[PDB]
C-alpha cells in the first residue's frame, strides 16, 4: 500500500471461506514440523445455527523461519480443498484466516495419528472386520476424489488420518506441484521419493494418474493386512526396480485373505488400463465385509 507504506502484500478474502481469529482458541499441538506445525483449537460458531458452540478442529500453519515457496505451497493446498467438496473419508477444509495476521488453514480433526502408526500399536482389537473397514473406507474416499478430478500422487498409510471413531480420513490429497514438502508433524522426516509406493510408470516415466492411485491402494491394502508392515522388507531401490520389471511383486501376507490379496495382484498390474477403478475395488472390497461381518 502506498498511503501506509505496508512491510507485507495480503492474501485475498474470500468470504465463502474466511472463519474469525477471535473465534478460534488455540490449545495444543497436534505437530511441529521445522518449518510448519498444526495446533489443536475449539472454534466458536462453525455452522450458522448454534453460535458460541465449540467444536475440536485442527489449525495447519506455518512458522516464522518459513519461506515464501513454504506459504505458496500452503495457499495451493488451500485452493485445492475449496474446490474438492465435502466427504466423509478425506480430511476437510472446515475455514480459514487470511487476514490481519499469518495464514491458518482449519481442517478436521484426526485425533489418533495416520494409519500405519494407529495398526502397529494395535499389535499383539484389529479383527478382520476392522481391516476390512479401514480398506473399504479408503476405497470410498478414493472414489470421491477420482469423481472430483483429484489424482492424490502419494496414497499410503502414513497419509491416511484416523479418527476417535475410527473414521479414516484421507490427507496430502491436494498439495502443490513438486516432491519438496515441508512435514508439519515432526522435525525430522523422510524427503525421499516414496518408491516402493509408486506405480512403475510414475517412477519410470513419471506419468501420474487415477490408474497409478490404484497401485498405491494395493500397496496400503498390503499395509493393512500386514499390521501396518514396511512394503518390500530389506529390498533396495536398486533390486526393487529390476523386481518390479521382471513382473514379481510382493507376496500374499500371512492370514490374508484370499479376496483381498486377488485385489492386490489386480492394482499391482503393469499395464495401468487393467488396474481396477476404485468404484470396483469399492464394491469388492463391500462384499468382503458381508463375508467376514
Amino acid at each position: 500500500m502506498g498511503s501506509a507504506g505496508l512491510v507485507s502484500l495480503d492474501l485475498p478474502l474470500d468470504p465463502l471461506w474466511e472463519f474469525p481469529r477471535d473465534r478460534l482458541v488455540l490449545g495444543k499441538p497436534l505437530g511441529e514440523g521445522c518449518f510448519g506445525q498444526v495446533v489443536r483449537a475449539e472454534a466458536f460458531g462453525m455452522d450458522p445455527a448454534r453460535p458460541d458452540q465449540a467444536s475440536t478442529v485442527a489449525v495447519k500453519m506455518l512458522k516464522d523461519n518459513a519461506s515464501d515457496k513454504d506459504l505458496a505451497d500452503l495457499v495451493s493446498e488451500m485452493e485445492v480443498m475449496k474446490l474438492i467438496g465435502r466427504h466423509k473419508n478425506i480430511i476437510n477444509l472446515l475455514g480459514v484466516c487470511t487476514q490481519e495476521g499469518p495464514l491458518y488453514v482449519i481442517v478436521e480433526c484426526a485425533a489418533k495419528g495416520n494409519l500405519r502408526e494407529f495398526l502397529r500399536a494395535r499389535r499383539p482389537p484389529l479383527s478382520f472386520p476392522v481391516l476390512v473397514s479401514c480398506a473399504y473406507q479408503v476405497a470410498r474416499g478414493m472414489q470421491y476424489l477420482e469423481s472430483r478430478k483429484c489424482i492424490h500422487r502419494d496414497l499410503a498409510a502414513r497419509n491416511v488420518l484416523v479418527t476417535e471413531d475410527n473414521v479414516m480420513k484421507i490427507a496430502d490429497f491436494g498439495l502443490a506441484r513438486g516432491v519438496h514438502h515441508i512435514d508439519y508433524y515432526k522435525k525430522t522426516s523422510n524427503g525421499r521419493l516414496p518408491v516402493k509406493w509408486m506405480a512403475p510408470e510414475a517412477l519410470f516415466d513419471r506419468v501420474y494418474t487415477h490408474q497409478s492411485d490404484v497401485w498405491s491402494f494395493g500397496i496400503l491394502l498390503w499395509e493393512i493386512f500386514t499390521l501396518g508392515g514396511s512394503p518390500y522388507p530389506g529390498i533396495p531401490v536398486e533390486e526393487l526396480f529390476s523386481l518390479l520389471r521382471e513382473g514379481h511383486r510382493m507376496d500374499r501376507p500371512p492370514h490374508c485373505p484370499p479376496e483381498l490379496y486377488g485385489l492386490m495382484r489386480e492394482c499391482w498390474h503393469a499395464a495401468p488400463s487393467q488396474r481396477p477403478t476404485f468404484k470396483q475395488l469399492v464394491e469388492a472390497l463391500d462384499k468382503v465385509l458381508l463375508a467376514v461381518s
